[PDB]
Order: C-alpha cells, then sequence, then structure tokens
C-alpha cells in the first residue's frame, strides 16, 4: 500500500493550456489527504519539469518531456509501488505505460476514453499528439518520431493485450486502423447494450484469461459524461455516467492487479461547480469544482475506497 | 443506397406552429451534407405544399395534406429508395404508412414515441389529430373522416404488425385502446426493466419472428428524454437518453430491412444550444440546436452511421 | 383500497427546517386529487402535533412526538387500511415501523434510502437522529434514550427481515455496523449491476423467500438523484433515476402485500421547478415543484399507478 505520485503536467500534445494545471490542483483540492484516510502511504515525488515524421505539433518538447517522464517512473516503478500519473494532456501515457511495460512484461492496459487516441500522423486530422498516442505506444506509427530515439529500442504495446473502453468519438481513418490492428474495443453502445460491468468482465477475461497480469490503467476524464466532468478539453455526447465510471474503477480495483495509472485531461479551467453536498465525505475541499472532485474520488475508489 | 427525402411541414394535427419548420431547418442544419458522407445518393423532392366525425380539430387541412403526401410518398416508394419522410407533427405517419404499406404489404412498424397516438375521436381529451393518427392508421375509426374519403378504400395496418416503444404518457381511455387492440407496446419501465437492445430484439422477434419483412420506423423525438430533445411540443418525463435513442436507431438499420421512416415533432423554435462539441463531427453545422443536431445524428444512424 | 395519510411533521431528527412543511405541500399540491382518481378511498387523519444517552440532539421532542405518532398510527394500522405516513424527516420512521410491526409481525421492511441511517449515538459524526433511526428500530442502541421509555417493551425490526436499497452515502463507523448486524443492503453499484428490477427481485426473494409478508416501504427521497429530487436537505451523488425509482415502486406496489409506507425528507422550501410538461397528468397542480410532483407520482405508483 504505497503510492508514488507523479505529476506530469505536459500540455503540448494539445492546443490548450489548462491540464498543465491538473496536477497542483489536484493537490490543493486533497490528494494527500485521501490517500491517507483509505491507509495508503504516498511519496509525491513533484513535476516533472520542461526518415522523420514533420507533422507532429510540438513534438520537440513532448519528446524532451517524456524522455524525463520515462527516466522518473521507471524509478518509481522499481520500488515496486502503485505509480500514479497524473496529467497533463493524454500524451503522457506513452512513457507511463512502456515504463510500466518494460518492468511488467505481462502488462494489460485499460485505455478508457471517448476517443481512440489511436491515428498515426498521417491520418490525424489535428497534427495533435494527444490524438495519437496509443498509435503511438502501441507500435502503429511508420516513421520515426524526431526527439524520442531514446525510445527506439523500448518494448511496445501489443494490440491484444490492450482494452479500449467508452469509445464514441473515432476519426474516419482512425476507425480502419482500430479495426486493423485488432485491439480490443468496447464502444458506448457495447455499454449501453450489456451495462458497464459485463463490458469491463469481458474486457479482463479477454485481454487476461488468467487473471494473472499486472494492470495500467491510462484514464482519460473525458470518457465520462460532459454533466459529472465539464472539465476536459475534448467533449463527447454520451459519455459515461457518474455511477458507471465509479463501478468501473472499483472493478478494476478489485482484481488487485493494477500496479500503474494515468489519470490525463483533467483542466481545471474548464471545471465547475455543484456544489458541496453531504455525500462529499472524502477530505475534499468543500465545494471544490466537479471533475477535480470526480478525480479524487475515482483515484480514491482505485485505492479500494468503496460504499460499504 | 437511394433515399428520397420527403418534406412535410404539417401543423395542424396540433395546436403549435414549429414543427411546420423542421424540414428546412434540418436542411440547413445540413441534412444533404450528412446523407453525402455516409455514401448514400438522396433525391431531394422538396415539400409537400398546402356518418361523419365532427370533433377531429383542423381535419380538413389535415385530409387535403395527407392526400397529397399519399400520392407523392407512393411515387418515391415506387423508385425503391429508402424514403424519409420528415415531419411536421405526427399527423403525417397517416398517409406515410399506408402508402409504404400498400406497396409493401408485409411491412412491420415501429412507433417510437413517448405517446400512444392512439386515441379514437370520441376518447380523445383534446381533439388533436396527431394524438390519434395510430389508432386512425391501424382502423380504429369507427366513423369516417372529413376529406379523407380517398383513403377509405386502403388497407389499414394491423395491431399485431406494430410495435410502439418508449410509451410513458397513456390517456386514461387511451390505456383501454391498447390493450384492446392488442398492439405490441413496450413502455419505458419495460425499458428500464430490460434495457433498450433486449427490448427492440424482443419487438422484433414478436413482429418479424423470420426477419424477413419490410420495416417502417415512425420515430416521434419526444420519444426522447427533454434533457437531449428539449425542441418538441409535448415533452414526458423519464425518457430515452442519448445512449438508448442512438442504439435503437443503430439496431433498426442494421436488420438491412428499413424501407422508410417519418422523422416528426421535431419544433426548431422549441429548441436550445449545447453546444458545439468535438463529438460532433458529422458534417452539421456548428453550434447547431441540440434537438436537430439529434435528429440528424439519428438519420445518420439509420444510413449505417457506426462508432467504428 | 382505502388509505390512512398521516402527516408527521416532525424536524428535530435533523438540523433544517423545511421537512415540518412537506406534509401540507403535498396536500396542497393534490395528495386528495391523486388517491381519488386512483380510486382509492382516503381518510386524512390530518398531522401528529406538537444508563440513558445525552448525546442525541433534540431528543425530548423526537421521543414526545413518536409516542403521539405511534398511538395515533396504531390506531390507523387496526383498521386495515393502508396507512400513509408522511414526513418530516427519517426520525418519524420509528414509530411507524414499530407500531406497524406489532400489528403485523412478519412484516418486512424496504428502506430507500441514500444512507444507512444505521449510526448508533456512539458512531454519530452528527448527533442528529435522522441519521440513526433505522439502528433504534433494529435494537441497535446500547443504552437507554431519553423520552422513549414508552417504547422499551415493544417488539423490535430484525435486520435479516429489512432491506436497504439505494445507499452510497455511509459513514466509517456505520459500515462496520452495516456488516456487524447481519442486514440485506443494496448500495447504488449493485443498482448499477444488476439494474434496479433485479436488484428489488433479489431484495424481496431475500426477505420474504415465500412472498407471503405484509411489506412497510420507509422512502427517503434523497434516494433520488439530484437532478429530480433537488428538495431534500441531505443529497448524494448518483442516485435513483426517475424511471427507476418510478419502477421500484410499480414493483413494490405489484406485490399488493404493502401494508404501510413512510415517505420522508422531502423538503419544499429547498425544492425546484420544472416546470409543467404534458405527462404531468395526474391531478397535480400546474407548475408544481419537481420533488413534491414526485412525491405524488411515487404515492401514485404504490397505490398501482401505471403506464398502461
Ligand atoms: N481524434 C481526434 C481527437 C483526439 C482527442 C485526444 B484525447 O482522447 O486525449 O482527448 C484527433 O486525433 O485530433
Ligand atoms: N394523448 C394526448 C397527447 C398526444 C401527443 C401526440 B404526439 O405523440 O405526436 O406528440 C392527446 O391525444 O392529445
Ligand atoms: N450518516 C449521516 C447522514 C444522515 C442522513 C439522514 B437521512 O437518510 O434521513 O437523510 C449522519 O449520521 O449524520
Ligand atoms: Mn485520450
Ligand atoms: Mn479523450
Ligand atoms: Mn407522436
Ligand atoms: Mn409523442
Ligand atoms: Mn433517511
Ligand atoms: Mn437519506
Amino acid at each position: 500500500k504505497n503510492v508514488s505520485i507523479i505529476g506530469s503536467p505536459l500540455a503540448a500534445g494539445q492546443p490548450l493550456g489548462g491540464v498543465q494545471l491538473a496536477c497542483d490542483d489536484l493537490r490543493k483540492l486533497g490528494l494527500h489527504n485521501v490517500i491517507d484516510v483509505l491507509g495508503w502511504k504516498y511519496e509525491d515525488i513533484g513535476n516533472i519539469d520542461n526518415c522523420y515524421y514533420d507533422n507532429i505539433r510540438n513534438i520537440k518538447e513532448i519528446g524532451i518531456f517524456s524522455k524525463n517522464l520515462f527516466d522518473t517512473m521507471s524509478n518509481e516503478l522499481r520500488k515496486k509501488n502503485f505509480v500514479l500519473n497524473i496529467g497533463g494532456d493524454h500524451g503522457v501515457a506513452f512513457s507511463s505505460i512502456l515504463s510500466s511495460l518494460q518492468m511488467y512484461q505481462n502488462l494489460r492496459v485499460i485505455w478508457i476514453d471517448a476517443h481512440g487516441d489511436i491515428n498515426i500522423p498521417e491520418t490525424s486530422p489535428s497534427g495533435n499528439y494527444h490524438g495519437m498516442t496509443l498509435a503511438h505506444t502501441l507500435g502503429l506509427f511508420k516513421k520515426k518520431v524526431p526527439y524520442f530515439e531514446w525510445s527506439e529500442n523500448l518494448t511496445y504495446l501489443k494490440p491484444e493485450n490492450t482494452a479500449i473502453i467508452g469509445i464514441r468519438d473515432i476519426d474516419a481513418y482512425e476507425k480502419i486502423i482500430l479495426k486493423k490492428c485488432n485491439i480490443n474495443y468496447y464502444t458506448i453502445f457495447d455499454i449501453e447494450k450489456n451495462g458497464i460491468y459485463n463490458t469491463i468482465c469481458t474486457a479482463l477475461e479477454k485481454i487476461d484469461p488468467n487473471s494473472n497480469c499486472p494492470i495500467h490503467i491510462s484514464l482519460d476524464i473525458d470518457s465520462v459524461d460532459n454533466v459529472f466532468a465539464p472539465g476536459t478539453g475534448t467533449v463527447a455526447k454520451g459519455g459515461l455516467n457518474y455511477r458507471e465510471i465509479n463501478l468501473l474503477m472499483k472493478i478494476l480495483a478489485e482484481t488487485k492487479r493494477v500496479v500503474s495509472m494515468d489519470l490525463v485531461e483533467y483542466n481545471p479551467s474548464l471545471d465547475e461547480v455543484d456544489k458541496k453536498v453531504h455525500g462529499d465525505s472524502l477530505p475534499i475541499l468543500d465545494n471544490a469544482t466537479k471533475t477535480g472532485k470526480l478525480c479524487l474520488e475515482l483515484i480514491a475508489r482505485v485505492l479500494g475506497y468503496d460504499i460499504v
């Protein structure tokens, strides 16, 4: 029950700023107090500081930041702590997942997102890296990436060892990549048909039939519906509801196999207040904005927070 | 993959105006662009122009309009195009369904609505025709209808060949008609018990056990909850949510047997904005009002639009 | 089909006033008209007027009020009427349930609430009695309660004969009491996993395997999500939705075994308006605040109000 906290305030994978503020906001809202009350101990590492594709925006900053995160996270993973990586946009999952993967070669990844993040630079509508991070992590890139030379000899994640859950906003070319690479995916319609519980059980059975693999959770908060998670940059209608995302995190916690996690795309500047109701009983700041509070509650779920 | 578009701006089946504006609003919002991007071809026909019961409001206008729609739609159906009939209030479904039925004698009808629309003139609380249209189509009327003489020798729809889905606001007498005529109905409580997916599968198995019949979808947008579809004249609490109505249309599209469809009761004047989020990726006008946008997205589902 | 209506305007189990106004507000909104239209007859009794633990707030007022309610309700129960007890905060369920229990010794209780109300005075964070009422009713109190001497020789409710449904906001010590006393409980996560229908069926099978026991429903309106029930003092995120709470009440009505019911924690002063939509068709005041209207609709469900 030791968690290393790593702030990864990278905001270069997409146009906007705001997400760079996520890590410190969550600390302000009571991250340490929440971890404490759940009976975990933490080590807060602070914040990460900061032939070829030529069409990836801000790639220099991203590559240099990612090397730093890769190195820092590798060191925390070696302590056999649970490692919590707080973004930042989703670009931070490349180094997060690959560092975890080098240590846990049988790692299984649950990517929770409204989006596929599985564009390659030649299919991307935007040139924004956060929309390509999963493709990059999966080894789907066809050319070298400037400032990622340090990463070229790493082992990459395999599609069959991954499940994407909650998706509903996929680009035209992206749809083809999704089917082609054989990744396991569960759309919001699958969730509507079968319920979130059956969906995650199905996903886990698919990628870890023997229930014996370490799990990395990469949670993009925009997987959650706008009603509950307004504080994020790229919204898509029809998301996971409050009950669903909480149940999903609880089920993943109960595997007892989660070794690392990203929580990405929280943008405090975009967030709103309810606010404070009696049920906000974790040691979270009164009247905290609702997405920040949800982030902390979802982190609590992964650390074993339960209704009874 | 050819669709005929028929605008049916009838607003006489109920008190309000607004719905007469629906057809052109949907065109403005990007109807043609949406059909194009899905790889369908369209022919836009434009807009329909315009012993006895004595207690039906505006019946002259309704009867005369319905003859015109019957004739116009009959002609489009003969091309073996998919025919999309955009209302207008629900009164336009009488001619829509009966013209389709004369051509497709084994037609099965899925009536998606918060209401039964199955009052007869002697049970109607309002005298508004849009609340009687299904009863009329089913041959449940007991007297002749002024200005409907042209329709008296048509074959009428049978209750056992129909399923009403999503209902929750039914008048006292209407409840008796519903049980008496033996129509298949699936209330919002059935949907809550079994989920939208099991419900539509059950309905389809009930009315088309051999999966071999052409299908007409009559979609009243007020079937959808107020939260997602404010732009409609007669609201009822506890409607289909965004995920449910999208899944329902997708499942119906996947039968590959849908030959015609009404989309009725959209009232642009009553509609509101979110607005524009990243997930609004169909070629729909940026910041379009949310019900209009939903209408277009639901039309896209029927034409095969899917998440991946 | 005779219902006795008892107004129990007790507000001393918690800090706030507002709930004392609930009973008369529901009458103003059309309680009698609703009962009438459902074909029930009512007798409106009006409103109840008004070694040891030393840490229970307002206990004198609560104990004295509870004796009065116990006596009044005992008398109504003897008529073999369905007895509807309208709070007031949840403190009124002690006398309600115990009076019903003395008459119906095989009573089964369905406690519908976001909270456990199962603190004992030595674990209570607040000293507010409404958060202890279920523990008190279950005989879990360890010391005598001032002004409850009249109750000391009553038979208390047993945990195995009780099901709590909808819970999501439970205090730390309370979680231990919940597991220890062996009460049957179904959290919002159980509801999310299995659906409200499977949950209530499971609960009923658990506590009444032979489907032969009288049922008391203790409905705290804060079980319902904030979106639908803002007019209540202690809100918790992720509650039952409009479709769920309506279905739950319908299923309980259909047992045909409900003999008594509390509807508690409605605070008109906290309530808001939609307002009036076509679907508000029960004889409820036009534009009534939404929680009050929901209360009446849920009472209608218990008296057999159904979609068709
Ligand atoms: N598919 C879009 C949207 C990406 C959204 C990124 B994410 O999931 O981290 O918010 C793009 O490639 O630009
Ligand atoms: N049952 C009511 C309401 C009808 C609603 C019509 B509809 O479904 O087209 O909105 C009436 O007969 O007036
Ligand atoms: N557990 C809290 C909250 C109680 C809420 C009471 B109720 O369910 O009637 O709203 C307390 O003991 O103070
Ligand atoms: Mn993402
Ligand atoms: Mn995303
Ligand atoms: Mn209709
Ligand atoms: Mn309708
Ligand atoms: Mn309560
Ligand atoms: Mn409560």
